[PDB]
C-alpha cells in the first residue's frame, strides 16, 4: 500500500503529542527515509546498507517515549520497548539484550518480515554512559546474512531516549564563546558533546539522527490532560459514562493539575497519579449512587479539601 | 457479581484490619478493572491504559487481599513468586497462565477474568540471580499484554483481560522517595519516578498505574506466617524439640499473643523470631536434662513471660 | 556422647567470666547445631534451622575466647578470620573459600571434621554499608559473599554443615536501639538495649536482610565489670600478674601486685574501652622503666601500688 | 602470490579513505608483512621474529577506525571493535578482555582457525594512559602476549592488533622533547616511542606495538573530496535518496566548499559533515514528498547562511 | 656467656643512633626480656610467659630500620629485612614468608637454633592495612646429608623476635580524635592498640605486636650529631677514606649544619646525609689520588654552595 | 699496583663518548672499592647506572672490568624474575663468574657483576605464573648481601643499571630530564617501587643523558632480536636477501643519538629507510637488497636491486 509523506506523519503525531514541532519535523523525515529505503531494497548500489537510527534527548515526561510508540501505530508496525539501565553493567543483559529481540520477535509474532520493519525504542541510554552495553547496541543493530534472529537487525528501525542532564552543561562549555535557555542549548548538539557526556564514537556514529524535546511548559501539560485521542480526562470520561454518569473538567482544574505536575517535576508521567487521586473517593462511592453528572474544580484538585459537585436527575 | 467499591471494601474489612484507603485503591481498581472486561477497552472512540502494585512490609496482608478479593468475585486466583522465577525460563511464566486454567476447570472465558498475584517483584529490582528475576520480568510484562499460545484446539487464553496484582516490600523505596515508624505519610507520596530510581523498568511502572501502600502489620497474616510456611518458625523449633523426644505445641493463642507483639514493635516478620526465641529460650536449655513426653506454649507465656512452658511428664 | 547445654555452659564458665546470659545461649545454639547435624537433620523433606550465632558485645568483652573455647569443649577444627580484610574484592570471594581451606589445614585435610567445624569472623559491624562511620559497595559484596558460604555450597566440602559465629562490637547499634525502643519522652543501660535488639536494628546499622537472616541465634556480651577485669589480671592461669611475676622470678626478685593497683588497672582498661585486651598495655607501661633498670639493681621485692599505675608518676617500691 | 601486495592493499583503502597516503602505505606493509608470516608460519627462522601492532595516532575522524575496518574486508577476515575506556574500568577486570575474543569468534563463526587470522581495533587507547587502569594496559598487553584461554582455542598471538588514539597531549611532548624550532604534520612524524612513555604509556605496552602510523588532519580540499569521491561518500547518498522521489539533488561545487569549512570550524573532521548536510537539506527533505519538481539544486548560500532555500525546479 | 642487661643494650644503642631516648628505653626491655625467655624456656614456674613482638612507629628516616640492624649487631644474632608491600596483593605471599625464613637461615649458616634466636624486621607494615597478609604475617607471627635445605621448615618462627617498622601518617589523626573531649611525638606517646585498629590493622595482629615504640622527627641538631658522633658516622667514614690517600680530612663545624639544613629541606631525614656529603667530596676523591696534599678541609661554602672546592694544604 | 680514578675515568673515555659526570662517580666508586679491598678492610660502594636504553651503561661495566683485569659477568633482572621453578637463579651468576675467574675464590671476589633491567622488578598480579619483581628485588637482595664452594658476595662489586622511564615523573613532582635525573633521590627510586633496603646497597648513583654510537649498532646486530635480524627475515619470506652494510648500520645509530630517542626510536629510523622498498618488492622478482649509508643518512638514494 502507499506510504504516508513526511507532511502526514507529522499531522498524525499532533493528535498524540502536544508541542515538538521540531523534534516531530525530524522523526517525520528520520522514518519516511528508513521505510523508503528498505521498500526500494538495503540501497541503491549495495552501499548504504538501509541501516538508521535516531535519538532523543528531552527531559523526564516530554513525550519521547510516547512520540516513538505513536510513530509505530501510524505506520502499522510492532513496536517494542526496552531500558538502557535494567541493560546496564550485565554480562547476561548482552544475552537479554537479544531478549530485546526476544521481545519484538513476540509482538510481531515470528513473522521476521514483520520484525524487521518493526522499531525498538530504548530508554535512558544517557544512563549507561558515566559503554560496554553500548556495543551490545552496536552488534544489536548489526545483523548479516551468509546464505534466534532470522532477520538481520539493520532493518529494524532504533530510537533512543535520553534526559542527558550532564549533557545541557558540557555543550555550554563548547560553546562558550563570544565574538533556562535549555531548548537553544539542546539545538546546538554535537556528536563530540555526547562523545564527552560519555558515549563512544562508535555508537554515536550509528545514530545520526537526533531530536530534542522541549520541557513541557504550563500550558502544554493542560493541552496534553484535553487534547490527545487518549487524554487523560477523555479516559476518566469514558470510565465514568460506564456508570450512567457525565465526568466534566472545569478548566481552572486542569490548569490545577498542571501546576501539581511541575512541582513534582515527574512531567506527564505524573499527570494520571495527580488525577488518579482527586477522583479516588469519587470513583469509590459513586457506582452506590445514581447522579447525571460531575464536576471537577480547581479546588478539589489543589487543596484535595473539597469533594467534587454531584448532580443528580 | 460485580459487587460495587463500597460492597468490595467492606467484604475486604472482614479479613484485614485498617488499610482503609489501600482497600479503596483495590476496590475501585477492581471494580473498574471487571465493569471494564465486560464493556471492553475497544468501542466507545476511547482506548484505556489499565493493573495494581501492592508496596507493604511482609506481614501486612498484600497476599490476603488478593486471594480475598478473587473470592469476593468467584474468579480463579493463582499466586506467583518473582524470587522463584522457574532455561528457557519462558515456561516459567506460562506455568502461571497452565495453572490459571486448571484452576479454571480449563474454561477460557473464567481464566481471562483470573486474578494473578505476583510476589517479590521488589527483589527483582535493587538499589544501591538478580539477571536471571529481572529477566523473568520481562518475560513477565509480556504476559500481561498479548495473547500467549496454548502449550504444545489449542484454544488459549488472552492475557490481558486477566488481573495482575504485584506485591513488595520495597525496602529500599522508602529512602528514594525521602531523597526525591511514619513511613505511611512517606508512601503515599510514592510516583512512578521513585519505583525508576529503584530499579523497576519504566514499561514495567507504565503497565502497574496503580498503587497501593499499606502503613500497617496485618496480625492474621503474621498468624499464618508462624504456621503455614514450609519454613514456619513454630515447625522449625517444633522439629528441634522432636529430636529430644519432646512434643512442642503452640496454643492458637499463644501464636495470636506472637503477632500483636510483633506488631507493637513493628519489627514485622523478622522480629517474630526474636520473640519465639525468646519464649523457648530458659526450656530449651534445661530440657535436654529432664525428661518430659511433651511441652504447650500458652498465651500466657508469651504476652506475660510471667509463666514458663506448660511440662507433661510421664 | 553430645553434652547438654547445662554442661556446655558450666565449662564455659571456666574459660570466661561473666555473660552467664550469652553462655546460655551459645550453650543451646551450639547444642541444636551438632544435634542437628548428628541426626543427620531430617530424613526425606523436613525443616531445620541454620543455627549459625552473632555476637554482640564491647571490645575485649570475650566474644573471641567464648568462639575458641567452644570449639575446644566440643573437641572440633576452629579457625578465626576477619571481615576486614575480606572487604573489597572480587579476588576475596576467592579469599573467602580461605576460611574453609585453613580449617581443612587444622583438621587433618578430614572432609567431615571439617563440616564439624566452627569459622568465627571478627569485625562484622565494619563491614555494615551505613553513613555512619562513611569502600559501600565493597563491603555489602563481602556480606553478599560470605553470605553464599553460610548457606553452604577442590576441596569438595560444604559449608552449610560448618558453624558461623560472626562478632562485632557495634558502636552504633547502642544509638539506633534506643532511637527504637523508646518510648515518648531513657534507657536503663547499655547491655539492657543490647537486649532490646532486633533484626531490624541491624539493618538500620548496615547489614542487609539476607544476612541478618542467616543469623537467627543474637548473643549479647556484657561490658566487663571492673571486678571481671580484676579477677582476669589475678585468676587467670596465664594471669598477666602471674607472667609477670615469673618474669621478675628469674632476675630472683618478687613481684608484688596491690589490690588497689590492679583496680586502678580495670579502671583505666575500662576508660579506653579495649576491655581485657588493653589490660596488657597498662601494664607493660607501669612496668616498663622498672624491668628497664631491674637486671641493674640488687633487690629481694619490688611492690606495685595504685600510684604507680594510675598517676605513672612515683615508680614502684624497692625491698632490698 | 595468492595474499594482496602492498600496493594492491593501499590502492582498497584509496577507495575507502581519502589522503594520509603516507599512513596508508604504512598500514598496507605491516599487514601483509603480517599474514605473510602466518601464512608461512610463526618465527619459523631460527632468529626470533615479533608481531608487529600498529598503533593509529590522528586526530578524531581522520579515518583511523575506516582504515581498521576497511583492512580486514579487503582480507575477508574477521574484525572487531572494542574501547580502551569501556573497558578502563570494569568491575570483571581483565576478564572482560577475553569477552573480545569471544566477539570475534562469534563474527567468524567460531572457526579457531579464521579468528587466529582476526583483526581487533582499540580505540581511545592515550585513554587509559594517566593508573590501577594502566594496569589493564598490562591485561591488553597479555593478549597481545597471548595463551588466553577461549570458551570452549584462539591464539591471540596470531590475531592483528591496531590501537587508535587521538593523542591530542602527544603533540606537546613531541615538540618539547625535540624542543621543535602549525606543522602538526610534521610534528607528528617525528614521534617517537619515548614521547609516548612521556604521555602515559607503559614501555611494555609500547614495545608490543612497533608499528605507527600518523594522520594528517582533514585538509580544506581533503573533505571536500571526501563529500564527492568516495563510493559511500554523503552527497551520492542523498542524490539516491532524493533520487527515489524521482527528484534531481545537485551540490554546487561552491557549496560542497562551504560545508567544509563549516565542518573544519568545528574540528570535527569528516564524521560531522553528515550533521551539517543533514540541517542543510532537513526542511527540503520534510516537504518534497508533498510537492513534484524535477530538481533540487543546493548553492553555499543555502549552506553557509542557511537562510536561503534550496533552489526548485520544475522540469517539463 | 651472660646476657647484657637493658642498661648495656641502650648504651650500645646510643652509639649508632642519635636520640630516641625513650624507643631504645622500650626496646631495650623488650629485647632482654625476648631471650632472657628462650635461655629460660617457654614455660617457667608453672606459667607459660608471653612473647613480647616490637612495633616501631617514627616518621621515614628516623632510625627504625637501623635500631631493628642494631640490637642484632650487640647480641650477635642473625638479621634479616622484609618489605610488607612485596607481600601484599599476592597468593604467594605466604610462600614469601617461608622465603623470609630461608634468608634468615642463609646469613645464619643455615643453624636453626642461630636462626630461631634471629630477629626478623618487617618494614612498611602501615601500608597494608587500608590484610590477608596480616592473616599470614600473624601466623608468621605467632609461631608454627643433603647440600639443599633440605628441612628448611624445621625451624619455627616462634622463637624469633619479630620487629614492625611503619611511618602511620595517618595514625597520628586518629589519636588525636580520641584525645579531644617531637610535637608530634607528643601525641604518639598516647598511641594504643584501639588507635591502630582504626588505623586498618586486624586486633588480632595487634595482640602479637604488645609493644610499640615511637620515633620523633629528627631536629637539624639531630642530624649535625649523626653526621659526627655515631660510630659509623659518615665524616668518621670518609675521613677513613682519605686518611687511605694519607690526607687528613677535616669538617668545619658551619658544614656539618649546612648538611643538616640542605638535608631537612628535602625532609629524606638522615637517608639523604650521605648523598649529599658524597656530592660534596666527589670532586676531590676524583683527583685526590693523584696529588699530594698534607690535608683537606670542608667549609660550609663548599657544601652547601658547591661553588667553591675543598681547601687544600700542603706538606 | 691500582689505576686513580684520573687513569679509570681517561680509559672510560676511549671507549664511551661523554657521560663525564657518570665516569667520574664510577671512577671514584671502583676505586674507592678496590681500594678497601687492598691492605684489608681495616663496606659497600655499590652502583645504580640510571640511563635510557643505549646509552652505555653495560659497555661501562665491562670496560671497568677490563682496565682492572678483573673477572666480570651479567645478569639480566627479567630473567632472574622467575627465579628458576625450583632453586635460586641468583646463586647461578655467582657459578658463572667462578667459571670466568677459573674458580680462583679471591679473584672472584674481586670481580665485578653488572645487573641489568633493575627498574623492571619493581612493581594487578592475576594470579601470574611469573614471580613478582619485588621478591626479586629480594633474591637480587640476598645475593649483595654476604652469604653466611662458599664465596661471599660482599666482597664482590655489584653495578645495577636500569632505564627507570617512570623515575623522571616521580622526580618532577616531589620537586629537562637530564637536569631532573640529577636530583634524583633514593626516595624518589622508593616511590618508583624499589625497596629502601635494597637502595641502601645502593650509595652510589650514576646517571647518563646522551646515547652511545657504539652501543646503538650493537643492539642493531647483535640480539637475536636485533632489528637487522628481523627485518631479513621479513625480506627472506619474499625469496630476498636484505644486507646492512656497517656503514649504514653507524648511520642509523647517528640518527638515533641526533634525537635522543634511545634504542626504541631506531625501528622508526630503519622503517623508514625501508618502507618504499617493502611496499613495492612484492611486486618485483630480485635476489637481495642492499642498504648503504646513503640509504639511510641522506634518504636521498634508494637501496641497492640485485636481480
Ligand atoms: N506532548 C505530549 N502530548 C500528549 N501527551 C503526552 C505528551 N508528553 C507526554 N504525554 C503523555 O505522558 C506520558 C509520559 O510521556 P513520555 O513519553 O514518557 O515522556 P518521556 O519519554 O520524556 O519520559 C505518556 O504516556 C503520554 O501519554
Ligand atoms: N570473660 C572473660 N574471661 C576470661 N578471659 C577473658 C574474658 N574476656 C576477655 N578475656 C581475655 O582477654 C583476651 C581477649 O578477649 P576477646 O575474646 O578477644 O574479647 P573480644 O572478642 O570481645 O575482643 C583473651 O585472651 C582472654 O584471656
Ligand atoms: N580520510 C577519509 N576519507 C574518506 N572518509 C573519511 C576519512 N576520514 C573519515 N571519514 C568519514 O568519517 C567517518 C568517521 O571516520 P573515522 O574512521 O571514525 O575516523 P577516526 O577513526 O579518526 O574517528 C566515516 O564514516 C568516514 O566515511
Ligand atoms: N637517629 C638516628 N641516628 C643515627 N642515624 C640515623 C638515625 N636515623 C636514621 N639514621 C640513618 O639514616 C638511614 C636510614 O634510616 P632508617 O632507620 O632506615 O629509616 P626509617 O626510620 O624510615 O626506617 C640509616 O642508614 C641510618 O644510618
Ligand atoms: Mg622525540
Ligand atoms: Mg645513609
Amino acid at each position: 500500500s502507499a506510504l504516508p509523506t513526511p507532511h502526514e506523519i507529522r499531522n498524525h503525531l499532533d493528535d498524540y503529542v502536544i508541542g515538538q514541532e521540531q523534534a516531530k519535523k525530524v522523526l517525520a523525515v528520520a522514518v519516511y527515509n528508513h521505510y523508503k529505503r528498505l521498500r526500494n531494497g538495503d540501497t541503491s548500489n549495495g552501499v548504504e546498507l538501509g541501516k538508521s537510527n535516531i535519538l532523543l534527548i528531552g527531559p523526564t515526561g516530554s513525550g519521547k517515549t510516547l512520540l516513538a510508540e505513536t510513530l509505530a501505530r501510524l505506520l502499522d508496525v510492532p513496536f517494542t520497548m526496552a531500558d538502557a539501565t535494567t541493560l546496564t553493567e550485565a554480562g547476561y543483559v548482552g544475552e537479554d539484550v537479544e531478549n530485546i529481540i526476544q521481545k519484538l520477535l513476540q509482538k510481531c509474532d515470528y513473522d521476521v518480515q514483520k520484525a524487521q520493519r518493526g522499531i525498538v525504542y530504548i530508554d535512558q541510554i544517557d544512563k549507561i554512559s558515566r559503554e560496554g552495553v553500548q556495543q551490545a547496541l552496536l552488534k544489536l543493530i548489526e545483523g548479516t546474512v551468509a546464505a534466534f534472529l532470522q532477520v538481520d537487525t539493520s532493518k529494524i528501525l532504533f530510537i533512543c531516549g535520553g534526559a542527558f542532564a550532564g549533557l545541557d552543561k558540557v555543550i555550554s562549555h563548547r560553546v562558550e564563546t563570544g565574538s533556562a535557555s535549555e531548548g537553544e542549548l539542546l539545538a546546538q548538539v554535537e556528536p563530540e558533546d555526547l562523545i564527552k557526556f560519555g558515549l563512544i564514537p562508535e555508537f554515536i556514529g550509528r545514530l545520526p539522527v537526533v531530536a530534542t524535546l522541549n520541557e513541557l511548559s504550563e500550558e502544554a501539560l493542560i493541552q496534553i490532560l484535553k487534547e490527545p485521542k487518549n487524554a487523560l480526562t477523555k479516559q476518566y470520561q469514558a470510565l465514568f459514562n460506564l456508570e450512567g454518569v457525565d465526568l466534566e473538567f472545569r478548566d481552572e482544574a486542569l490548569d490545577a493539575i498542571a501546576k501539581k505536575a511541575m512541582a513534582r517535576k515527574t512531567g506527564a508521567r505524573g499527570l494520571r497519579s495527580i488525577v488518579e487521586a482527586a477522583l479516588l473517593d469519587t470513583m469509590y462511592d459513586l457506582p452506590s449512587m445514581e447522579d447525571v453528572e460531575k464536576v471537577v474544580i480547581d479546588e478539589s484538585v489543589i487543596d484535595g479539601q473539597s469533594e467534587p459537585l454531584l448532580i443528580y436527575g
